């Protein structure tokens, strides 16, 4: 129990050390390093605060693990302060009662799992190397990420993750899933409404075996790799109405190289405005358009995660 471990440590005058997820290299990687040392918040700042001026979007600043798609889920959690209070119990602080131990709750399949941690964090020049607040006295987000890394087995296990999967872990909800090649007749409008509503949308290509995991296709797509759906629209192309979809690769910047890709002749073909209407520019940002018909042929699954 968390309350019991805190009580034990407190009555013994010591700070908690998590034997299940210790302050060592195995908790960070399965291969690696850059000069870091593990420190508790009270040893890097003088008055460490757990939650400072609210738990909000300004407290979520990427560290050396990256601008993960997982960050988008934590961002959306702060917009649901009721859900945030389930993931992050408010019985906790660096004040009287502190004993170097925190806990977080993640929905797993039919249960909220309590995940317990010690507050030792990877550190550089007395400063957090991974997730951190813009307020360097504030530690909830740093600690949330450590707890999620633990559920997942390591910090390294976090890169490449789905924001959808994390949002499921954070709320107890379930994303709806659709098969692109067996999709409803109004699939376009369904996706359009979900986007307008503020839902998280993801798309994937199925692997037929472990062999296919992170396999790149000749069209510049990657199998068993999480992507995000960010736009859907229509254009006039050579006198026809073409449905388009906008996809973001959130882990690296490999892009689609077929029709409607960044440098493709479709973009040159289409009316002068319409290129600006759809806000298109050719950049190696991991983001791109495809024809919605090519989308359905090349991707296998869509996941829609409605935020209430
Ligand atoms: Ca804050
Ligand atoms: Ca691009």
């Amino acid at each position: 129990s968390f309350e019991q471990m805190r009580q034990e440590c407190l009555q013994r005058g010591t700070l908690f050390e998590d034997a299940d997820f210790p302050a060592s290299n195995s908790s960070l990687f399965y291969s690696p390093q850059i000069p870091f040392v593990w420190k508790r918040p009270g040893e890097i700042v003088k008055n460490p605060e757990f939650i400072l001026g609210g738990a909000t979007r300004t407290d979520i600043c990427q560290g050396e693990l990256g601008d993960c798609w997982l960050l988008a889920a934590i961002a959306s959690l702060t917009l649901n302060q009721k859900a945030l209070a389930r993931v992050i119990p408010q019985d906790q602080s660096f004040g009287p009662g502190y004993a170097g131990i925190f806990h977080f709750q993640f929905w797993q399949h039919s249960e909220w799992l309590d995940v317990v941690i010690d507050d030792r964090l990877p550190t550089f020049r007395d400063r957090l190397v991974f997730l951190h607040s813009a307020d360097h006295n504030e530690f909830w987000s740093a600690l949330l990420e450590k707890a999620y890394a633990k559920l997942n087995g390591s910090y390294e296990a976090l890169k490449g993750g789905s924001a959808i999967e994390a949002m499921e872990d954070f709320t107890g909800g379930v994303a709806e899933t659709f098969q692109t090649k067996e999709a409803p007749e109004n699939f376009y409008e369904i996706l359009e409404k979900a986007l307008k509503r503020g839902s998280l949308l993801g798309c994937f290509i199925d692997t037929r075996s472990a062999a296919e995991s992170e396999a790149r296709t000749p069209f510049g797509l990657i199998k068993g790799h999480a992507y995000s759906v960010t736009g859907i629209d229509q254009v006039s192309f050579r006198g026809q109405r073409i449905e388009l979809i906008r996809i973001r690769n959130p882990w690296g910047q490999v892009e689609w190289n077929g029709s409607w890709s960044d440098s493709s002749p479709e973009w040159r073909s289409v009316g002068p405005a319409e290129q600006k209407r759809l806000c298109h520019t050719a950049l190696d940002d991991g983001e791109f358009w495809m024809a919605f018909k090519d989308f359905k042929a090349h991707f296998d699954k869509v996941e829609i995660c409605n935020l209430t």
